[PDB]
């Protein structure tokens, strides 16, 4: 995240880590036993930690489960990023408490305008690598279709959105990919991609959760 600041421990109870011997991704729970995430982020050999704060410490509250499948969404593009969203089974029920909860899916879309908050351990420079310790929060708002498609002209589709800053300085980035956009306690984005991060005219683009709601219930009540 760049630009942003620290969330402080715990207070985003429903972000994850995966990770593979490092952090890789991010993601969110929506329930004891599944995690949304960004299909770009699939691989085998995923362990998800909930209740973390600093990921290089273990400092209580954290939870280590194994991932039991990750469900790819069929029509994920990888060259355009269409469908970019995957929904990970845990291998065991989380222990959810205030530390560890479940975030709720949306009943709508979300409007132009409307403050969300983007959280990640991913690259707090837009010129550069530095990666934090503890989570980092951003409170971005939805930007107009028409900014959207104006900043990036052929490529979003109405499975995407933006969020952000035109000015550039603000934004999420590499690290951030399959975590939450939360707004209004709904989980409405999945970090996705961007050009660079924190550019001037270029915000982040994410995933439009309201468009795969049935396919999430359906798809976790057959497995
Ligand atoms: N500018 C952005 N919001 C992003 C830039 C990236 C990049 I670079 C890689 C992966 C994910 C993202 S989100
Ligand atoms: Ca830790
Ligand atoms: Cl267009």
């Amino acid at each position: 995240i760049v630009g942003g600041y620290t969330c402080g421990a715990n207070t985003v109870p429903y972000q994850v880590s995966l990770n593979s011997g490092y952090h890789f991704c991010g993601g969110s729970l929506i329930n004891s036993q599944w995690v949304v995430s960004a299909a770009h982020c699939y691989k085998s050999g995923i362990q998800v930690r909930l209740g973390e704060d600093n990921i290089n410490v273990v400092e209580g509250n954290e939870q280590f489960i194994s991932a039991s499948k990750s469900i790819v969404h069929p029509s994920y593009n990888s060259n355009t990023l269409n469908n970019d969203i995957m929904l990970i089974k845990l291998k065991s029920a989380a222990s959810l408490n205030s530390r560890v909860a479940s975030i709720s899916l949306p009943t709508s879309c979300a409007s132009a305008g409307t403050q969300c908050l983007i959280s990640g351990w991913g690259n707090t420079k837009s010129s550069g690598t530095s990666y934090p310790d503890v989570l980092k929060c951003l409170k971005a708002p939805i930007l107009s279709d028409s900014s959207c498609k104006s900043a990036y002209p052929g490529q979003i589709t109405s499975n995407m959105f933006c969020a952000g800053y035109l000015e550039g300085g603000k934004d999420s980035c590499q690290g951030d990919s399959g975590g939450p956009v939360v707004c209004s306690g709904k989980l409405q984005g999945i970090v996705s991609w961007g050009s660079g991060c924190a550019q001037k005219n270029k915000p982040g683009v994410y995933t439009k959760v309201c468009n795969y709601v049935s396919w999430i219930k359906q798809t976790i009540a057959s497995n």
